[PDB]
């Protein structure tokens, strides 16, 4: 039974959720070749997995040092937290799937175009997504029911992906991280207006919810830009998605480390996926 609020405040998850949950998702190790060779990532599939019903998917980037294994590692245990928060109806079952940068000549900033050729066909031809088809035309007419986000090069990440895919993508999370293309808060600003105004987009059609710590380096960087996004007519600040389509989560005393950026997944992903979403929801 979730409800918009319009101003969301930071809320762990209870210490409970950290434990394993008898409910509990599949997680499966894929491997696939693509523009940067061979790689892997996990897909994790909500407890009651039907491949005759359509999932929403969200794709979650690990930091710097990382790799496709963190998130559900020991370390992070986020399937744990997905597993509790679905067992009892706080997040609508979805897909979630950890890829990596690493490998061939894949970094943070590039990884947006094996996305699109290669990581969005190979998962979304193989599991059940609102994709009828994994075509160009097919992955783009299916945008409203696909995320990405990610942490510190992860967030990054993010950002390039948001600027370079908005055709495929509607709903964005980019944890403790900045976007790393201009001189200036205004620079990017002004970058994510244009690949705005080249998606002929509507401002119900794209939605941004961010998140940093009070203590995390990475809001010296973070804060400037998301000041300088409000003042765009691209965005409407609220955390109520049935209204706006941008908000920024500042937890107080977090620090940077996934044991506190695990708790913004948990407040943001039960916020996506609801607008023109084809169950009779009042939220």
């Amino acid at each position: 039974s979730f409800k918009y609020e319009s101003a969301v405040q930071y809320r762990p998850a209870p210490d409970s959720y950290l434990n394993p949950c008898p409910q509990a998702g599949r997680i499966v190790k894929e491997t696939y070749t693509g523009i940067n060779g061979t790689k892997s990532l996990n897909v994790y599939l909500p407890y009651g997995y039907d491949p005759n019903k359509k999932y929403n998917i969200f794709y979650l980037m690990h930091g710097g040092g990382e790799n496709e294994n963190t998130i559900f590692s020991n370390d992070v245990k986020l399937q744990n937290i997905l597993d509790h928060a679905i067992m009892n109806g706080e997040l609508e079952p979805l897909i979630v799937v950890t890829p990596t940068f690493n490998g061939g000549n894949c970094t943070a900033q590039n990884f947006y175009q094996e996305f699109r050729q290669n990581v969005i066909p190979f998962v979304e031809s193989k599991y059940s997504t609102y994709a009828e088809s994994t075509t160009p035309q097919g992955i783009a007419a299916s945008r409203m029911h696909r995320g990405f986000g990610g942490f510190s090069m992860g967030g990054l990440t993010t950002w390039y992906v948001m600027v370079n895919c908005l055709d495929y993508v509607a709903y964005f999370m980019p944890l403790s991280g900045d976007y790393w293309y201009g001189n200036s808060p205004q620079d990017k600003a002004n970058s994510i207006a244009e690949a705005i105004n080249r998606s002929g987009l509507s401002k119900r059609e794209y939605f941004v919810f961010a998140a940093t710590g009070s203590e995390d380096i990475a809001y010296a960087n973070m804060n400037p830009q998301i000041e300088a996004m409000k003042a765009l007519p691209h965005f409407d600040y609220t955390s109520d998605f049935s209204k706006g389509n941008f908000y920024f989560l500042v937890a107080p005393g977090a620090t940077h480390w996934w044991g506190y950026v695990r708790h913004y997944i948990y407040d943001a992903l039960p916020y996506f996926f609801h607008e023109l979403e084809h169950h009779h929801h009042h939220h």
